[PDB]
């Protein structure tokens, strides 16, 4: 979840496809 998200300048527009795009475990 982008909203949840560790590092920053993931959150453009509450999209989370695009923050687990790159974002993984
Ligand atoms: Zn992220």
């Amino acid at each position: 979840f982008v909203s949840t998200c560790y590092l920053p300048k993931c959150a453009a527009a509450a999209n989370v496809a695009a923050h687990i795009t790159h974002c993984y475990k």
